[PDB]
């Protein structure tokens, strides 16, 4: 039908001349005590592999799609056909969409909703014959030219009324399809210049928003896991939810701390300054790290590139403070990633998400090892032991005070330090990563 | 004595030729009901000023300075006495310390100690004759090799309880010289490598150093405003507090909270990725905007240039949001600003002062008039106004769900938005400006 | 017809309180010997201000502008219209262009010349009323999918000769209409990836290209000025033309440095980690600066942001680089900016233009007196001497080797150096900007 | 004597426990017709290594080294002694070095000149029994206090004569130790600020410096590379061999071109926005890949951090440009590396160096497998074949024009191009990776 030329898509192993298989990702290998497919738990971006075009800031769109033929409601509904089958070909537990991603938007409010409703009756009844599942859905604030000075931080309150229908929509549609988790991710809720901006007021705003969501969400039973996805900025100058650190600060302001939990993506914690392991151990050591967007950007470039994760530094790197975190748990590997301007044709779609695959499976593999064989944590364990005994450990049981750690000090020589090892700890984590065969 | 060539700097006015002349401070000019003394609370930093040497990653120390001919304590001496007739001659308010800066560190800490109580002593009886105050001291927990892998954060608690002493001194210093702050910079609190770091653990120890030290404070009298002054990186990969909102996240968690305030500095805030108005304006809403290292940075560098205030508009910016924050309070604007390696000569240590003076009064006596003629203001009242009736309103009251959001945007149209105005804005902000005759 | 709402903006001074009129650009003001008009010979970018939609990355068009009714050449022909009338009403010397900014591309290229030619047509009698002459026109070899690899640096022969047959077009065009110069940018010409790239080939193939285009310019008589405007990257992870220097680089490899001049673009300066001044010295010296797109980026931001130029010192040193050069000469002040996404409203077109022609009016005034008064070039006089007399002396005139200076180095005691004068500097260039009035 | 600890380093092979051994980095394993060693030749940077004290902007030096004890000429000779040990004991081929770094500097030139050629001496009679030789030394002019406005470019003739000399000295010391290169490296050769700065002159006298300096060697005899190391920035705002190619155009410009070739480092290529392999293809299609200084820097720390090279896609990536280039020839893989401030021991200066060794010696086994099974090429071949016949031949031949071009893309219907398959290639390059065993 849609994909011809490509068959199901199989696990064929690391000597394979294959280019249409999975060299490393076989989903039924066990890693620990859960197979890959249960560690990795997949997801497709409905948005950028369905609805992508390959446009560019200077370029018009390039891509080339089989369903391109159709128009409005046609396309909606070739487009979820397509989904399907893209996600039985490449055997994909998982999918996530915005709610424009899957239906076209109306001219009111009423008439968004009945196309919602049609695509979402056909998503429900094709959910009914296959193994994907909704990880987790979410509504695009930010594409409309109403949601130019925000959403929920706009100085319009017919926006923030506009935006709560969306969000409401939203969730009834999460209930629905059973989606494990709900993603808000603030585009326009930032500034474009502070000289405009009434601050205090749109961060109380986002904070009544949020508050509202989490209401509606226990009035109509949802109990799926509420997400904030954190970006510095793009399209906005400064986006409010900059960072996990700073999005946290926020959440504590308002009280909102136990009903979120974040979702962070590769590109836009580098796009902060911080490497994508960075912010994964700061949700991680907070209990909230939620899901994951598996992207990858150039630390060279300073916007978003979404490229697929091949990057086996960063996907080992990752999958350590992932595995350490216990699991995904409830979240997953969502492929937020897009094919280069220059891969424009349908197979690059398949090539893309098993380069990506295979990238995260070397990951998995390699991560897990490092944590059984304690790597780094013998190190760790070793080089913080003074905490265990003598002064350190009254430090910690909260028996030490600036006299008594005074009169230690005075009595005390040179102190010695040993190494912090870097280039030994670096070396190591090559050695486990040729050691993959 | 130390500046001959140098006689008292005065307020000169706008026309005149002098090189050393205030051309647009005027210590006692009134601006609105505080002179411009008053509201900018000057500062001079004791380490760039009188312990910098030009030296350079790349470059010998080059400075040349009255007092290089001595050495150990005659030199702390030496420079005791230099550090007062500077700030007689320009005529300042304030200066700031590391305690490393005014006196040399022993073999020992008992000597430290005693070297220190001396160069005190000296220092008390000399603001007994003097109008210069201490602004805010501080303990260095970085210069050291014995912090190389952090003070708090340390993996040796031996390290933890030397830290804790050199702060248990800093905090009885600043008692007994009447420090209005006291100030901490976490410069290698944060990490090199996340390889060989228990971050949860460090986190948890610094939070524990910090309940010491208000412990402490309270048990001698202290009553000065702590401060914590943030910075992304450099010396560390990853600096804890990164960010006014991040270090915010982290008081939060420990409740430390209440007993802080923060010292924003410009080449920080850039270094962060934010603007410096930018992170005045986070402090400043959550009502902890304590004070201000003046200085700036150049954004084609990503590293902390320490340059000194001259471009008007940051001054004038960053001054918009000391104003609306009720002014400075307790804190003042601290010169952590240092002369370029090129500016090696005695004169220039006066020039750039001046320059940074002449910069920030002019930023006040703009923004003052920013502020009074309500320009920004104006038109944040007017954008906003729909929080102010109806809908909007009951959003803000709390009285709105998402039902009732979702009713009236049912009955919505197309929604209208107006222009966020910024090339206006922009313009006006030049016109004001160059109305500063 | 199209701005009902604005009149004809006229210069009203610098105390007057309308947002509709100069307060600093006065066409017909003296300063030196020539006029303001005469001086900035300010153009406006067709494409931004015609047809930019305010599109966004993760945005829809949400630009209201008058002319947006109508569809194809009825739409072309309309923006000719507009875009007269917006000439007169702001008073603008010049524009500039690019193929596709004026008529539809056809689907074949027969079609395309035939839509371009109509549309031709009309601007030339137009032309034939206004004041308003091209400054330069360009072919727009990036935005159609078929440049996808570069046009001529493309991999595709066939492409290669489409790109040159929409640069003879362009040629002819520009012939016919009086265009002062010709701008060539290559969006696409460098890579997304070098894995896949021939850098030899497609250097060699530009190089070939850019020869064809010089000599059909001699062939058809154009005898306008060759203009390259360099980029570092996007759309491209790395743009060939990556700077001044590294463009002057490849036309030195290939001997075209004697017909190009360059194009240089401020967001561009500041994207390759230069600042807007330095790239204007570079070309500069080399007599290669041929014109300037007068914009401004954000340096916290890492993309073309496009905006109106408002920041004064930008606009003041650049304009004393300018004066330097002696003027633009056949270039101009080309404003390749674009109204942020929030000034949405048609009114802000001219807001806009009104901000960056002020703006740079008052940056003539200052830069102009800096120089006449020699402020800088005073001091550099000075401190360069020592290449006047003596031993600098013979360095200079080449009669001086390793021998001598080794010799006279031999007698040399201490060295010394003076102050770079930096802060001095930057104080003195503060009090310029402030006696604009 | 000095690493007593320390043994002899062997290669061991893959599977080995033993932190002091090379893993990969076989000296006598032939890849192709060259051993490792042959196609690496690696060498070690006195300086880091020997005189390094791990010294931070706000850190004192923390290094532990058994030559501490001693001071002046002792300490010199002393480093020799230990030097040579750790050249026998890596099983280094090479070395480089600084004047400054090998002997200390005097109160007048000719001591300077004394306590060098002592030195000297000492390191001649060392060689004699060594399998180590010199690859490059160099000059010093940047960080004596002297040569605080530049060296060739200051603006103080007397420190021109001076920088003339201790280049004199160093092409002496070249000849007679029978360097293989003599590195350039303009580390005060650029500017603070445009403000004071005559660029044009600055150029010219660096430009008549380095023909002073390529005169000498001829006069002399030298007959070893001349090499250019650039870099954007640091310590200078901005450097004049910011780049390879801007550097290129500088020696167009002067004519100095074919007396030069370049020194790439990867630390500095990164800061100047440029990928290292980026720097290397551009030197290389240029003919001037002189040698390389093998380091690795943080991409989201906009300073020189000097990390040895684990990242094994840059070694990977670096090497097969290096192969390409017909490999290093007269240069090498210096280690321009320094040990991080946290790995302080003796032992840590030989566990970073195997890291780099080994990171490279994989490097060159996959880089090579790349290029034999012609992976890249292959395509690349394929992708380009447009110009080896019809039209596109005519464009290479230079037989193609306009006219031919354009009559050409007339009879064009849609064009069609071909995916640049990144994800493909970069999946590929990972099979390599994980192909080491
Ligand atoms: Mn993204
Ligand atoms: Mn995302
Ligand atoms: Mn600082
Ligand atoms: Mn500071
Ligand atoms: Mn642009
Ligand atoms: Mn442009
Ligand atoms: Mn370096
Ligand atoms: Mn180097």
């Amino acid at each position: 039908p849609y994909f011809d030329n490509i068959s199901t898509i199989a696990y064929e192993g690391p000597a394979s001349k294959n280019p249409l298989a999975f060299k490393f990702y076989n989903p039924e290998e066990k890693v620990g005590d859960k197979t890959m497919e249960e560690h990795l738990r997949f997801s497709v971006a409905y948005w950028h592999t369905f609805t992508g075009d390959g446009s560019d800031p200077f370029g018009a769109g390039n891509m080339i799609r089989p369903w391109n033929k159709y128009s409005g409601m046609d396309l909606a509904k070739a487009r979820v056909e397509a989904a399907f089958e893209f996600f039985e070909k490449l055997n994909i537990p998982f999918f996530c969409f915005h709610d424009v991603d899957i239906a076209p938007e109306g001219e009111t409010l009423k008439e968004t909703y009945k196309n919602l409703d049609i695509i979402v009756d056909m998503i429900e009844e094709y959910m009914k014959t296959s193994k994907t599942k909704l990880l987790w859905n979410t509504a695009n604030l930010f594409t409309h030219p109403r949601f130019v000075h925000g959403a929920a931080t706009s100085c319009n309150a017919d926006v923030f009324a506009y935006a709560a229908a969306k969000v409401k929509k939203g969730l009834e549609i999460a209930k629905r399809l059973g989606a494990e988790n709900y993603v808000f991710w603030g585009g326009r809720e930032g500034y474009e210049t502070l000289l405009n901006t009434d601050m205090k007021l749109e961060l109380d705003n986002l904070a009544r928003f949020l508050h509202m969501a989490v209401d509606y969400a226990k009035e109509i039973g949802f109990d799926g896991q509420f997400l904030i996805e954190p970006k510095p900025k793009e399209p906005t100058k400064h986006q409010y939810d900059f960072d996990v650190a700073t999005a946290l600060a926020f959440l504590q302001t308002y009280g909102l701390k136990d009903y979120f939990k974040f979702n962070i993506e590769a590109n836009h914690a580098t796009l902060a300054g911080h490497t994508f392991e960075h912010e994964l151990r700061v949700a991680r050591i907070h209990g909230m790290l939620g899901s994951v967007d598996a992207n990858q950007g150039d630390m060279l470039l300073g916007w978003d590139t979404d490229e697929f994760p091949t990057d086996l530094y960063s996907t080992t790197l990752a999958m350590y403070e992932i595995l350490k975190n216990g699991g995904l748990g409830r979240g997953g590997l969502n492929f937020d990633a897009k094919v280069r301007r220059g891969s424009f044709e349908p197979e690059d779609l398949f090539y893309a998400h098993i380069a990506g695959m295979d990238s995260f499976a070397v990951g998995l593999k390699v991560a897990h090892r490092l944590i059984e064989d304690r790597v780094f944590d013998e190190f760790i364990e070793e080089r913080y032991k003074s905490y265990t005994e003598g002064i350190g450990r009254e430090i910690v049981e909260g028996t030490a005070d600036f006299h008594k750690l005074e009169a230690h000090a005075l009595q005390l020589g040179e102190i010695q330090n040993q190494s912090g090892r870097q280039e030994r700890l670096k070396t190591l984590l090559n050695q486990y990563l040729l050691e993959v065969c």
